[PDB]
């Protein structure tokens, strides 16, 4: 159950930030105003490159954003699949890439934020708004909460969403990389990294209230988290350190269960994973498992030291970790990982620390999980195929009929299309879906969850898994607002 790595893929810029492009499933990567280094002030622009999943072509680096150096930003995908990037080296700026205008088309400007910032977390709310909080890499002033309304192109400060409750006890950027999870009725859970979790309400003038401690965990900066079953309110959390740098990361593992906003979050401690990680990435897969890749033990920036080179596959049903095939290149600070529509997982990056810096890793690979192989773990399985969807844009609650190429007993899931940088990926979540068989074992009808706190608006990958657990290549669709 180790899966398999594909060949090394090399980009012309260090892939410190990555995004899955809706509909094509291409992988968009970016560094900063340079291919190979960064500054706090930035270079007023960003270099990007695109990996084409159908041809394998890697594009030359282009200056795709001429106004914003998007190093160290917040990232979110909105209700229409636009990638909204906030702050970073150009600390006040909001930029948008709308894939409908072309994947290599220019990023365009949106309204500046109320509070300039960098290393914040951003998330798309149940209302389709974009909430940001924290972020002290760049910017100025107490990095309190604000919300973007994409229909009005406005940012509004939320007096009731102060950053103070989430700030960690120690270390650099203690208000940054919050573990933000959007939930019911415009709520946002800050699940960490501070051991003190907090609810935020993004409606009106805002509000906040304690959500409890994360069990007996310590503060866990650049730990990872992922909502692996949004219908059940389930979030997995792993690792991190008591400060941004200078401490040993942990191997602590927890499952959080969300009830109603404002109410205590239930926390279950699991057996620790085998490898303590800071600066790892975690990726939810269509079957509900989670892959944890990279990270280091003693946390330092721009460093290949104490690398964890063996990823782990976590099964939330059983609470169990198993090792997968090791990589040779460290994936520490500035590494990325991302689920693809073919159900493989990108892993790459790390560094961005000058010309001829040995810590720069321009490369990565795609990991094929065990579910793409037969029971020997080595022969590529024959995959099912989605022949049709009845609709590609549906509201919450709405039915989708999925027609499979081959008859069988299938299960289904929808995984929200996402983007990541600096261990932060608020966009990814998984919704399992039960399908009603149409009578031939080919057509199955599912319904999208009715609650927009569960089915956050935007683009999702629909996966179908045969009876043995092998997933199809996903089809894209969007969950639309009223």
């Amino acid at each position: 159950n180790v899966g398999k790595w594909g060949p090394m893929v090399k980009f012309p810029v260090v892939p410190v930030a990555v995004a899955l492009v809706p509909e094509t499933g291409n992988l968009l990567v970016w560094s900063s105003g340079w291919p190979n280094r960064w500054t706090t002030a930035g270079n007023g622009k960003t270099y990007t490159s695109l990996y084409n999943v159908n041809t394998g072509n890697i594009s030359d680096a282009i200056v795709q954003n001429t106004q914003h150096d998007m190093f160290c930003p917040g990232t979110s995908l909105d209700a229409d699949g636009r990638i909204i990037v906030t702050g970073g080296s150009s600390a006040a700026k909001t930029s948008v890439l709308d894939f409908k205008k072309g994947e290599s088309s220019p990023w365009t400007p949106l309204s500046n934020m109320q509070i300039s910032r960098g290393y914040q977390s951003s998330c798309t709310t149940s209302e389709g708004k974009i909430f940001v909080i924290g972020g002290s890499f760049s910017g100025a002033g107490t990095r309190n909460g604000e919300v973007y309304d994409p229909k009005a192109n406005t940012w509004t400060k939320l007096a009731g969403c102060p950053v103070k409750p989430l700030v960690m006890q120690r270390g650099m950027f203690p208000d940054s990389h919050a573990w933000l999870w959007s939930w019911k009725n415009g709520s946002v859970l800050q699940a960490g990294p501070s051991k003190k979790m907090n609810w935020y309400d993004t409606k009106g003038t805002g509000s906040n209230t304690p959500a409890g401690l994360r069990g007996t965990d310590e503060d866990s900066m650049c730990g990872v988290s992922v909502m692996y079953d949004a219908v059940a309110g389930k979030i997995f959390t792993y690792g991190g350190g008591k400060g941004y740098t200078g401490y040993d990361s942990t191997s602590n593992a927890h499952i959080l269960t969300l009830g109603e906003p404002g109410q205590a979050v239930q926390v279950q401690k699991l057996a620790n994973g085998k490898y303590n990680r800071g600066f790892a990435n975690a990726v939810v897969m269509p079957d509900g498992k989670i892959w944890v890749v990279g990270g280091m033990q003693k946390m330092w920036l721009f460093s290949d030291t104490t690398p964890q080179l063996t990823p782990e596959l976590f099964d939330p049903a059983t609470g169990s970790f198993t090792p997968t095939t090791p990589h040779t290149v460290p994936r520490n600070y500035h590494s990325t990982a991302l689920l693809m529509a073919d159900a493989t997982i990108w892993s790459g990056g790390g560094g961005l620390c000058g010309a001829n810096c040995k810590e720069n890793h321009f490369d990565g690979q795609f990991w094929s999980p065990p579910y793409l192989f037969e029971a020997d773990g080595v022969t590529p399985a024959k995959r099912p195929v989605i022949q049709s969807l009845s609709d590609t844009a549906v509201r919450a609650g709405a039915p989708i009929t999925i027609t499979m190429q081959d008859a069988g007993a299938y299960t289904f899931s929808m995984i929200r299309v996402s983007a990541t940088t600096h261990t932060v990926n608020t966009d990814q979540r998984r919704i399992p879906l039960d399908g009603q068989d149409g009578g031939d074992g080919k057509s199955f009808t599912v319904n999208v969850p009715n609650d927009y706190g569960v089915a956050i608006p935007g683009y999702y990958m629909l996966f179908a898994m045969n009876e043995a657990g092998v997933p199809c290549v996903a089809q894209f669709f969007k969950v639309t607002l009223h």
